[PDB]
């Protein structure tokens, strides 16, 4: 359909990066709606060579208007760098990329307290926390945050930014034994930016209803994976927001009929960073197979990524929460040289009942074991490989399976970086 | 439709308690997915007159289950009281109502934590003191507070409290010079039934789904009024939680694509409780005569009741918003006798340009004026009438206008308080 949602339906690392791209060529709009400076893109396909994490990809594209809908926590020092960034590479970002007055603004106090939360909780262990995404979330629904819109009136801002300081500095000190955020820098730092911001502050929810009625392709995208959902992952092994396909309507304004096709990415095999329950993680050669061969490294500085085999039991919750229309699949090539190849099709609990469903939050994920599936394994390469008829019988049967289990088509299948190099078998825009 | 969303397309009180009722009769389901305790819905029950803020009012139906799922804030307080008032009355509570364990809950020391909120920011003013739902989704957020589902382990739910209510007691105590609320008043009263609720706890969203292929007829019952919207309302005039219909998904686990209908109340004329813009506020005897005979003297929910004429452009906001599909024109007998009534189609700003969209949630509410489409009245009464023909001709221009300027049917019309004085055009069930 005309409205695409984007997202990965695991624990994040799937592959978009290429399908976006992709499908930012057919697109008219490109819209991000949750999480923050934590989209993670390195620009490979037509893109020269640098990450994103704030702006869409779209921004390359002379074609696009990229948006950041309300969802988005918004911190202006982490903008400014990447807009320079682009304008020295000619790039026209300020004409061609689009924010809602109500985006939350992030500000050194937020990140001031991420800071000391991975101080004062355990204790160093590769604190990847200090963004200020979560504090921006909590200022919100707390009613005391600052949002883009308050920039208009300049002498209100200094007035509630003041209030809201005084409050964390309080925490900062007397409670973590941290420093104190100055109020008059953050003010001024914030001051000078604000014309700015404001030149590209639009109303996000009228421009898509345009957009929907005239019929314009518009392409939603999500940037943390679907079981990180706060309100339906792996509590307390969660975000600091909805990462599911539900969240487009509140991060962005449309109502929740208007979403038309929902593509989940889907990685051929299992990886986790961090903490929270795997039950099919590998703790073999064969766990490091698919590290090795899929660049599974993604978590520098002494980390790693956890690998393992497909769980359908797990994907089939994403189904039920994003209600896809469709998956792609990628990392296929991964598996080539396998003898043998596994899915997991039930969880067995202790009591040796067999489950189809993800265990309530509260319960066995801890006692849960993997049935599995064996199957036949392929020899010759998948990579780059064009048409369906390319694909060895096992990989076919592999594909197939996963359709069976899941109740969902695999419409889109991606065996290299190249933009050709892909199997669109159906199409979300035009179908 | 199966997947019925009812909700209020303005600020509250636009007459809903009825038609959830009505539309009670058919549904298998009725969820609460959003806010918490301040979703009053009065109803007479044994000669008695009781209020459930919290209980879906399916409880009393035989053959209904009444959800409350994980986007609510539970406060088991609040729900003892209720549940104990109906099992009283006769009705097998613990029987008909299931609940979400991923429900954040709120205890004593959030509702300190509110108190202390207001009256301090606002001695003889403004603040956010009462119930307790926001700090109660500010822990949710943060991923500090409890959920229904810790409850099964009795002994981990007792450091995790510990734990936090140390957080918030330091709080408290230092920062508001306040009580300190005792860990062990809380603990005590959250164990003496703690196996209550966690006997009534359900996988949600697979039973939702369950329902949703054998096609079962579920209704989704929001709580507050669409402009009210933390997000998407007038802000900074809002409140806590969402009120569109983007937060189904989000609140009860179920998929965007499986929203049948959004059914919008509308009343035929505005009311405001309280400060915030109301570009359509009457300041002569017309808007003392909606005030009067609506008997909006505070009756439903109002410490300050403004009223004014109906604002299609706001309305037409709300119908973005939830994307909605049909509305159900409420309160038409309030109009009877008028001479002539008015419907605002456009916007003047203080800088002198017209508009047909909803200002900026923050540009110059107070300083707009609104463009008026004037329409000749009715003498008769339509208080009572039951078939759209014992209905004047005034009264179906004035119906017809809307219709039109929103692009939005209505397919039900409530005449009058009793069940009986409804005309149902389409109903969404069928639709
Ligand atoms: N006169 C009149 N009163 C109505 C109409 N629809 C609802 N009401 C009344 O106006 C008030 C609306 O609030 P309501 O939602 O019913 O209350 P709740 N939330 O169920 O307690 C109630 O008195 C309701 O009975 C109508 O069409 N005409």
């Amino acid at each position: 359909g005309n409205n695409v949602v984007v997202l990965g339906t695991q624990w994040g690392d799937e592959g978009k990066g290429k399908i976006v791209d992709l499908l930012t060529e057919r697109a008219k709009y490109v819209v991000r709606y949750q999480g923050g400076h934590n989209a993670g893109h390195t620009l490979v396909i037509n893109g020269e060579k640098t990450v994103l994490h704030l702006i869409p990809s779209g921004i390359l594209r002379e074609n696009v208007t990229s948006i950041i809908g309300n969802g988005v926590v918004l911190s202006p020092a982490a903008l400014m760098k990447e807009m320079k960034e682009l304008e020295d590479r000619g790039i026209p970002v300020r004409e061609r990329l689009l924010l809602s007055e109500a985006c939350p603004l992030i500000l050194d106090y937020h990140v001031a307290l991420d800071n000391a939360r991975e101080k004062a909780r355990g204790a160093k262990a590769i604190g990847t926390t200090g963004r200020g995404i979560g504090p921006a979330y909590e200022d919100k629904v707390a009613r005391r945050g600052l949002r883009v819109g308050d920039l208009f009136d300049k002498e209100t801002f200094a007035e509630k930014l003041k209030e809201v300081m005084e409050y964390h500095n309080f925490q900062l000190v007397n409670y973590y034994k941290a420093e104190a955020v100055d109020y008059q820098k953050v003010l001024d730092d914030t001051m000078a930016v604000a014309d700015i911001l404001t030149s590209m502050v639009v109303d996000v929810s009228d421009l898509l209803d345009q957009a929907r009625q005239r019929g314009d392709f518009v392409m939603f995208e999500g940037a943390q994976g679907t079981l990180l959902d706060i309100d339906h992952g792996t509590y307390p092994y969660v975000t600091s927001s909805n990462t599911t396909a539900g969240g487009v309507a509140t991060g962005s304004g449309l109502g929740p009929r208007y979403v038309d096709y929902v593509l989940g990415i889907l990685k051929a095999y299992s990886t986790r960073v961090g903490a929270g329950p795997f039950p099919t993680e590998l703790f073999d050669e064969t766990g490091e197979f698919l590290c090795k061969q899929g660049n599974e490294f993604g978590a520098t500085t002494g980390r790693r990524r956890r690998t393992g085999w497909l769980d359908t039991v797990a994907v089939r919750r994403a189904v039920q929460l994003n209600s896809l229309s469709g998956f792609c699949l990628t990392k296929l090539d991964v598996l080539d040289g396998l003898k043998e190849v596994k899915l997991c099709v039930a969880y067995r609990m202790p009591d040796g009942r067999e489950v189809t469903t993800t265990p309530l939050a509260a319960d066995d994920w801890k006692g849960v074991e993997p049935i599995y599936e064996t199957m036949p394994g392929w020899s010759e390469s998948t990579f780059g490989v064009k048409d369906r008829s390319g694909l060895p019988q096992a990989a076919l049967n592999y594909i197939k399976r996963i359709e069976e289990l899941t109740g969902v088509p695999i419409d889109i299948i991606s065996t290299g970086p190249d933009r050709t190099e892909t199997m669109i078998l159906r199409d979300p825009f035009d179908a």
